[PDB]
């Protein structure tokens, strides 16, 4: 633990491809830059217990029919239960059953820290849970919450928390989030500033992808609008992929042609078919520890934290040895 | 069979619940009048025993993967996985998949006959076999076939055979139809005139949707474009249900609200779990058996029948005996 833990980082990051090493270096620049994003989705809320979407979709279902479904629900079953049980038994109801499973208060899972460790300029979520904004204010970086269309002007601060999919805070209802079929085929009409927002920070930011799955709604939306725009003009996002089996080589390609630029994180450690809190754990730790220098060992690589440290204080002619202690950290 | 058929169809018929009255007679007058328009769907082929999409899905999924999916594909998996073998594998694999899959001969049920005997004004398809197609020649009906933008204007008659999927005429091609996922994406773009044709044709015409699946992604489009139009402006389209159970009555009222009318054939006999012949029977014979007249068993039926023939000849001072036998047929 203790020891074992800090050996097997280190040993890990010796056996890691030239592409997460690049991916790797390339974050922690961004971060140290102050111009790294996380977009953090349902999956860093779940490891503090949060409950999973399907398990509404389900109690809608048997609210409706009487059953639970024999199956797990397909994309389209996410949206159209819950729009039938809105259009049927009506909008109070659709309400008792959100005030019923979320309002209930969690705790924040480590991975809410070590997200606020990097210093992201911004943090775009797409839940409802205020778990981050806990997290954040916990650890003094303040930051202007948005989850509504009158919040964008009325940002008090710099550094933004966006939940691009609604929010609680005004109360338990169905009108302030996204939720339903409808509620997504008319996001563009409803949130036309909350959209610009978020297409802003993408486009001018480093962009990282924790807690996400590969075929999420919000991903493909995502890539549908970046091929939209033309030869490279931005830089493509990374991708924490945290899922139990290794990617297939296919699907990666197929993937990294879009923009993603996917770090498997059941590739780099052997972990349990249910370790989510140790595959998440092992990215974080490995970009936190590149931050820190732990995994530089070589005689060329000291001749570039070093020239690229003293060669910006080539154009004065002599700089004071008691602030020289700065340069360095 | 031969003989219990027809006392069978009297006694459903007799045991038909209104709603099901009305539509079955709002049909037969629009056949009558020549405003009758069919939207045939992938399960009037399946009868034919013509390779449905899911083996397509199934044979990409086992040449990308290794092995064949667990489970059903979701509606995500029927324009993913096509998409993800065509970025990989390349057209020419996709279209040597579609050939080997879909240049087959395959004969044409009794339901493409039946469509044809209620005497329809057009008939619009999402399939791209040619069965309508010789249905429609095996009977001497000319139907204009349009599968693609230049047929638009070369249309010589006034019947159109409208396939809004595309066709394999010109050559078994992934690119004479819209299979993949950014097909459907880009479809607006690439087929912009037999969308308004489509359009126009559902709005000045009755519609009867047979052959789909009620949570069908065509559906789920024209019931999204049909609720962009002000009040009522239209008449609400018929689809003939014909799924091995019955429907509940939550996602019967869900439907009928977005303006459908439904007729369930699970729910007018008693069929086993694999007849689909026997359903798609049951309710086109009900139809045509209905516009023979075979049902009318009161007198202010025959009173109003031959009054609603007669009726317009009294303005005639006197009709001859041989145009009598030509008011009536
Ligand atoms: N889809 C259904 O109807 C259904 C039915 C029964 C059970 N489940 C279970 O719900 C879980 C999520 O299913 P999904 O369809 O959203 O896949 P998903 O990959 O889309 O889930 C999103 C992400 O949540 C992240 N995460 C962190 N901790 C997790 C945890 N304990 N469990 C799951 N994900 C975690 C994962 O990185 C995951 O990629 C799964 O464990 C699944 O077995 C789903
Ligand atoms: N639903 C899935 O995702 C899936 C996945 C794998 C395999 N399958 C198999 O394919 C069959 C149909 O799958 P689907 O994707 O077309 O959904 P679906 O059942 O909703 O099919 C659409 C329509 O086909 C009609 N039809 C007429 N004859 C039919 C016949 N012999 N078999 C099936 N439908 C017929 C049905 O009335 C239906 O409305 C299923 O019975 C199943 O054995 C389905």
């Amino acid at each position: 633990e203790s020891k074992r833990y800090g050996e097997k980082l280190k040993e890990v990051f010796l056996m890691l491809d030239n592409n997460v090493v690049e991916c790797i270096k390339e974050i922690t620049e961004s971060s140290r830059n102050g111009k790294l994003v996380f977009f953090v989705g349902a999956g860093v809320s779940t490891l503090s217990d949060y409950p999973q979407w399907w398990r509404l979709v389900d109690k809608y279902h048997e609210e409706l029919y009487g059953s639970p479904k024999k199956g797990n629900y397909s994309s389209d079953e996410y949206l159209r239960i819950p729009q039938i049980f809105y259009n049927v038994k009506g909008e109070m109801a659709f309400d008792g059953i959100l005030k019923d499973f979320f309002q209930v208060d969690k705790p924040t899972n480590p991975i809410h820290d070590k997200i606020l460790a990097m210093n992201p300029a911004h943090v775009i979520t797409t839940n409802y849970d205020n778990l981050i904004d806990t997290a954040c204010w916990k650890r003094g970086k303040y930051f202007s919450v948005i989850s509504a269309e009158e919040d964008v002007a009325n940002a008090t601060s710099s550094r933004y928390l966006l939940k691009v999919a609604g929010d609680f805070r005004k109360g338990f209802k169905g009108e302030n989030v996204v939720l339903k079929e409808d509620d997504y085929l008319n996001y563009d009409q409803n949130y036309p500033l909350i959209s610009n927002l978020m297409k802003t920070i993408i486009a001018t930011h480093t962009i990282v992808f924790i807690g996400y799955g590969l075929g999420d709604y919000n991903i493909n939306m995502l890539l549908n609008w970046v091929r939209k725009l033309q030869k490279d003009s931005f830089h493509k996002p990374f991708f924490i992929r945290t899922d139990p089996s290794p990617i297939e080589n296919e699907t990666l390609i197929y993937y990294e042609n879009k923009g993603l630029r996917i770090i498997d994180a059941a590739s780099l450690i052997d972990s349990n078919e249910y370790d989510y809190l140790e595959r998440y754990s092992a990215v974080m730790d490995l970009l936190i520890e590149s931050q820190e220098n732990k995994f530089i060992t070589k005689d060329d690589e000291v001749i570039d934290y070093i020239y690229g440290k003293i060669s910006p204080l080539f154009a004065l002619q002599y700089i004071r040895k008691i602030d020289l202690k700065h340069v360095f950290e």
